[PDB]
């Protein structure tokens, strides 16, 4: 909430007290509109008295200011003399800075509670308008900044003991003579609520096209349940602010026009602001409204799937949902051969004088050792396919000398592809075909067998491979025909065991199969529109990108999710690596990576932060609540960044909850890294308490911070880039309730330099 007075010849608007302020003079103490040069402003003159204006605020605005915050601007000019005092009294305290013109004629500046003054100006600037700001940053121990022109002049302010309840600026003396004049005056509290708890989960982005354009969202939440729960219904709402994040138009429920029959739950509404179109594009999960992602008991059967809507900033108007389940949501058939094998065969009556073809439709997710095979009668012929030490698509056949490099771009080699075996009979060999075009022909090896075969043929190399189609043919009937892409979204009355559908399975080792994927789930804050990828190959400014939660059957990771072409159509990248063990109870411990966030980083590498659910040890390495990752290929593939978990945070929470992380551009061109998390109470310990905010000056290696920015309940937060100034919070408080802090990131940032 803001409070303030801005002078203006305006009639409608002259004067203090046509703006809700109260005069407070005493004997000759007196105050007149000024218009200097053009400029107008309220003089005070505080010549034989006390000269000020003040503003009243409720009991529950001075706890509000306490606990979340508060700022007070102003532009004035001091003439003569001292006891200019512009503060705010909260009924048991005030921090009161007293600025004056000294015996030298210098402006200066006196904090009650402290001896000393501090020189602002002198000479010519000390007698003209000055922009002078006091920030209250909440805590245990909570205090002031004082900043002149921008500059942090005095820190660690301590409130001291008044029985004053107001905001007051002018000259507050009738001893002390002193004449200013005033241009404007703001007192803001931080941290109005948005959305109501027991709604949740909230995400912020604000339009650089529109100055002052805001859009946020939540989860509305019907009940007051995570998603998935019969018999209520959650939805994604959304409210925009064309004030710069003051006052807020009304709550739009996006989601009830598309849930007209009460079966789904709306849940993780991820914005992105596009400014090449100056749009929102907002994009979140479905689920059927009995079964989600928690305790994974949503199935690829059930109506899991991703929507998004877009806001035109220009012309204020939603667009209603689109659909994008299917570019988006895998279906296929999952063989991890990780320490184990895992193949699937069957006996053919292939004849081998006769021209036959296979089709397999498939993606390989990691590794090597991941094969298809026919074999005739006469011959066999099996393709294998890797992932080499650089992330290119690898093909080797057998009996052949060179492998073959079927793909390098990183986009496309971890995409599905059809690969077709064309047998002829005249000639006694095989051509392979990949998308449609032809690549080698080889006579493979002579056999006995006749079969056609897919998996992970080795225990001892490891590799993922995800089929959505295997095809047998010859004189022009299908021999076999296995379609997974069909089977993982059929009701669990249909068979899709292959051991029951003619296949024999042949595994050795540990390994893990399934049909999936589960679920798709955008995950909680704000994408990106790259805008630095000019070096980066295969990528593209513009790309559209989010971070999300896929679910293959029982355990979590993260994949982006990403548009080249203004979120028209949309692409998946590979899942991110993390390391795995198999427990002696042939069950798997590795990591969960869920809730993230990405920026992009000055050199085009993109910088993911992951909240880590479940487990977090992995071959007794203990890789915290939190782990960083990074992309050097626009985000199709990511690394783990060794050692940079939540102990590159000072102070976070140790318990799991989202964060948030953004890129923050300063008019002078510099930039740096702004993230946000509870730092819990006390601060490193598990909790979600008082939001903390760090800064990175080095492209993510190392954080500086916290400052803590609430006091009491935080949980779920998002932060955005608002101006060149400033940066905008939405964070989950007390019971939830969801509140905005307004913060200037230009000045706090000085708390961290050299003193
Ligand atoms: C999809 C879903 O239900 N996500 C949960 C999330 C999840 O349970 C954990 O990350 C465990 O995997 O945590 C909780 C949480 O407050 O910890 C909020 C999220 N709620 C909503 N996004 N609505
Ligand atoms: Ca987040
Ligand atoms: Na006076
Ligand atoms: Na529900």
């Amino acid at each position: 909430a803001l409070f303030d007075y801005n002078a203006t010849g305006d009639t409608e608007f002259d004067s203090p007290a046509k703006q809700g302020w109260m005069q407070d003079n005493t004997n000759n103490g007196s105050g007149v509109l000024t218009n200097a040069d053009g400029m107008p402003a309220w003089l005070v003159q505080g010549i034989g008295g006390r000269a000020q204006w003040t503003y009243s605020l409720s009991t529950n605005q001075h706890a509000q200011a306490s606990s979340f915050g508060w700022r007070m601007t102003t532009e004035m000019k001091v003439l003569s003399g001292g006891m200019i005092t512009n503060y705010y009294a909260n009924g048991t305290q005030r921090v009161l800075p007293i600025i004056s013109l000294d015996s030298s004629g210098n402006l200066v500046v006196e904090f009650e509670g402290q001896t000393g003054r501090t020189v602002l100006a002198t000479g010519t600037a000390a007698t003209e308008y000055h922009k002078f700001e006091l920030v209250f940053l909440p805590g245990s121990n909570p205090s002031a900044s004082f900043y002149f022109d921008g500059k942090l002049i005095r820190d660690n302010i301590q409130p001291t003991a008044s029985k004053q309840n107001m905001i007051v600026w002018g000259n507050g003396s009738s001893n002390t003579d002193g004449v200013a004049a005033y241009r404007d005056i703001k007192f803001e509290i931080q941290g109005d609520v948005i959305f109501r708890g027991p709604d949740r989960i909230p995400s912020i982005v604000a339009s650089s096209v529109t100055p002052g354009v805001v859009t946020a969202f939540a989860e509305k939440r019907v009940g007051g349940g995570d998603p998935g729960a019969l018999s209520n219904t959650n939805d994604i709402i959304t409210r925009t602010s064309r004030d710069g994040g003051i006052t807020w138009d009304t709550e739009l429920n996006l989601t009830e026009q598309i849930n007209v029959s009460d079966e789904f739950d709306f849940s993780d509404p991820r914005p992105i602001y596009d400014p090449s179109s100056n749009t929102v594009l907002v994009s979140y999960a479905r689920w059927p409204t009995d079964a989600a992602q928690n305790g994974d008991r949503i199935k690829p059967w059930m109506p899991n799937g991703i929507f998004y809507s877009v806001y035109d900033v220009a012309s204020g108007n939603w667009q209603a949902p689109i659909d994008v389940t299917d570019q988006v949501k895998e279906r296929s058939f999952q063989i991890a051969g990780w320490g184990g094998s895992e193949l699937y065969r069957r006996n053919t009556s292939l004849n081998s004088q006769q021209d036959w073809q296979s089709n397999a439709k498939i993606r390989i997710v990691d590794g090597a050792a991941n094969q298809i095979q026919v074999a005739d009668g006469s011959r066999k012929y099996v393709v294998t396919l890797s992932i080499d030490e650089s992330g290119g698509l690898v093909a080797n056949l057998n009996g052949v000398s060179a492998p073959i490099i079927l793909q390098s771009e990183h986009a496309k080699v971890h995409s599905f592809h059809d690969y077709e075996l064309q047998y002829s009979a005249l000639n006694h060999t095989t051509t392979l075909f990949v998308d449609g075009q032809q690549i080698t022909t080889w006579a493979g090896e002579v056999s006995q067998e006749n079969n056609i075969q897919f998996g992970n043929a080795d225990a001892q190399i490891d590799g993922r491979l995800h089929v959505q189609k295997i095809v047998l043919t010859q004189q022009g009937h299908n021999l076999v025909e296995f379609d997974a892409f069909y089977l993982a979204q059929q009701t669990p009355e249909v068979e899709k065991d292959l051991e029951k559908l003619g296949w024999t399975k042949i595994k050795t080792g540990n390994t893990m199969s399934l049909y999936g994927n589960a679920s798709v789930n955008p995950g909680p804050g704000h994408g990106i529109t790259l805008t630095r990828q000019q070096n980066i190959s295969g990528s593209q400014n513009g790309r559209l990108i989010y971070p999300a939660i896929v679910l293959d059957r029982f355990f979590l990771n993260v994949m982006s999710i990403y548009s080249d072409d203004g979120g028209s159509n949309w692409q998946t990248g590979s899942t991110l690596p993390i390391p795995f063990r198999w427990k002696s109870s042939s069950i798997l411990e590795t990591l969960e990576p869920s809730e993230a966030d990405m920026v992009e980083l000055q050199n085009g590498d993109l910088l993911l932060t992951a909240r880590l659910d479940f487990n977090q040890i992995v071959n007794g390495v203990n890789y915290s609540p939190r782990q960083q990752f990074l992309s050097k290929d626009g985000g199709i593939t990511w690394s783990l960044l060794e050692a940079n978990n939540a102990n590159v945070f000072s102070n976070i929470s140790t318990g799991t909850v989202d964060a948030s992380i953004t890129r923050f551009e300063q008019s002078d061109g510099s930039h740096f890294l702004l993230f946000t998390n509870p730092q819990g109470n006390p601060a490193g310990t598990n909790g979600r308490q008082n939001l903390g905010l760090w800064f990175s000056f080095d492209e993510g290696v190392t954080w500086k911070g916290p400052i803590q920015l609430v006091n009491g309940a935080s949980a779920y937060s998002d932060i955005y880039q608002l101006d060149s100034e400033n940066a905008i919070v939405i964070v989950e408080t007390d019971n939830s309730n969801m509140r905005i802090l307004r913060m200037p990131i230009t000045l706090l940032k000085q708390k961290l330099t050299l003193s």
